[PDB]
């Protein structure tokens, strides 16, 4: 059930920024500029505006009440426990009906190097024609790498040697350090070795999505089901699991892309390994 | 069994910075400066030289020879698929007996602001006195923080908006989408406001360690253990039960921070409860 249709968001927003002499130009981002996404009801508006007066925006919020009644909104360049990441100003705001919009303002003058940000970028309004060169969205920065013979040395690097961190958590009894080097790092650096394995088998021409979202659809349900398998830690046992089917799996898939690429394979798997099974059998 | 003592290891290490005229200071990082810390077999030695010839030292890894034989070691202010994120030339070598040495090099220059960068700093060498006010090494800076009204309502925002972005990747059969934001922010968002119920309760003079390691010893076995079952992650179905676990501790901890420091609870809490319920019945 949509209380609101699209044509009738994009009509909210472009209605408000034609009216309003501060706005000259508006960009949408993100995925409803994507050809390659499958839409759905949970694709967010990300929407910036180029403004000749910042501050009279952030005085009030009331402008804000043309877009709906709200559930929640974030200002995530105005928080005190949350420093600013971003540029500009944005209001991040769920509503009502679970329409979504990200309202991004910017100072004109960023509009000199805005467009080398993203290429997921569509211009949809230009006042005073200050866009002369037109972009076409595209998501190709978003494409499999192709690793060097350097870069595949550095990711089994990090990889082993981050395991031996998981190793002193677990063997500490400090299981939430052991758990977040597998979350960020260890299992981060398996999944990238997967996407290069992808890359080999089915070409550099796709993106897996942010947080490899789609690699569902690139890999065999029998190798799914194994990564899945790894995000069961919620006890020492668990997480010893976990790391020693992370491992294998990296072997497995490490094996494979030097193979496939003819690089060497590094000993850096043989001497952790050891390593693991000596720590783990001393605090056993 | 000890291959080799301690005392061995600060020779090894304080010998080689005495010979070389290059080296000038020798500092000591990290936990064996922190008499907080229990001492264990884990301890790195993290130890930094200011030196006067920084490129001499990379040219060739001979020199290294002298701390032993190695089982891994990473360069990582020297490598391809990572860029540089601290200052200097770094060796994170871990050896044939389970040793760790992480070694870094800055240049002498850097000495003017180093001593700012972090408390748990030990001098162990200053060949030429420059440093005249010598520290004394305290974890203070890393005591639970106490919140303000609006730092607490930052964290309450972050926490529920976040909680959408999970809904969103299961209710997509993104579950990989849905991990890593409950991963990285909402259940962070959660051991922040634990911490500050900690600091409520026991205090503002201690450390919770990095990741929150020390947490255990600081609350209720009973709390302890739901914190562990919101790490099994593994399926939809183990989803949906840790981010609602999650949710319900969020409000128990929550709730009892603002009433202890007379803060307003927000609206979040109901406005994304119910959100969560309905997308959760929409898709099943």
């Amino acid at each position: 059930m949509k209380m609101r249709t699209e044509k009738q968001i994009y009509d909210t927003i472009l209605n408000f920024a034609k009216a309003d002499d501060r706005i000259r130009v508006v960009t949408l981002e993100g995925s409803r500029t994507n050809i390659n996404i499958i839409p759905d009801d949970f694709q967010d508006y990300d929407i910036t505006f180029f403004v000749t007066d910042m501050q009279s925006f952030i005085n009030s919020d009331e402008w804000l009440n043309v877009f709906g009644e709200r559930l929640i909104m974030q200002k995530p360049e105005d928080m005190e426990l949350f420093p600013k990441e971003e540029k500009g100003y944005s209001y991040l705001m769920l509503f009502w009906d679970g329409v979504k919009i990200d309202l991004t303002l910017l100072p004109l003058e960023v509009l000199d190097e805005y467009f080398t940000w993203d290429k997921l970028v569509k211009l949809l309004l230009d006042k005073d024609n200050r866009v002369t060169n037109i972009p076409v969205p595209t998501d190709e920065d978003y494409y499999i790498e192709h690793p060097t013979a350097r870069s595949f040395d550095d990711c089994c690097n990090e990889f082993w040697n981050t395991v031996t961190y998981v190793v002193k958590g677990l063997c500490r009894k400090e299981i939430l350090f052991a758990i977040d080097h597998l979350n960020n790092i260890v299992r981060m650096e398996l999944l990238r070795m997967i996407s290069w394995k992808v890359g080999i088998e089915q070409g550099y021409s796709f993106s897996l999505g942010k947080n490899y979202k789609f690699l569902e659809r690139y890999i065999s349900p029998e190798l799914w089901k194994k990564i899945l398998a790894t995000y069961n830690m919620g006890s020492y046992t668990e997480m010893w699991k976990s790391l020693e089917l992370c491992m294998g799996i990296f072997r497995m898939v490490s094996k494979e892309v030097a193979q496939c690429l003819n690089y060497l394979y590094p000993d850096y798997d043989k001497n952790i390994s050891n390593y693991v099974i000596r720590q783990k059998e001393k605090y056993q």
